[PDB]
């Protein structure tokens, strides 16, 4: 019999399924989606293209959105990406 | 044309990978695992069970292991829970 205390380290990110909700909202554009964070930048709105890097609390994206149906970029994309209540 | 910064705040967490690889280490158990945090509490090394719930950065885990093959515990759930290097 035995027991002692530990702490928590594991992965942290976002999941497979809330990426996947990012370009369903996107899906409704027209003009081009960009994430840029830390130097690092992925095709755009793909799902592998986030899960394949990584982010941390804290941290920043720059979503840039050229065109009219940018709408869903601040409309959209910002309500969401702010968990607004 | 339009274009303008935001910030990140999506969730955060282990996905549902990970926490399969959990439970496989203890699958060469034969005590008991019991995770405690935030008074609350999971079945056990439940894979749902942790999924249920949620973490964050800086957080920890009680676990407890009663029993002889506890190594598993002490030996891999420790080595793993911490990504030694």
């Amino acid at each position: 019999m035995v027991q002692q205390k530990v702490e928590v380290r594991l992965k942290t990110g976002l999941q497979a399924r809330p990426a996947a909700l990012f370009v369903q909202e996107a899906n409704r554009f027209t003009s081009d989606v960009f994430l840029e964070k830390d130097g690092k930048k992925v095709n755009a709105k793909s799902i592998m293209g986030l899960m394949s890097l990584a982010v941390s609390t804290g941290t920043e994206v720059t979503l840039i959105a050229q065109g009219e149906d940018e709408q869903e970029a601040l409309e959209k994309l910002a309500a969401y990406v702010q968990e607004e209540v």
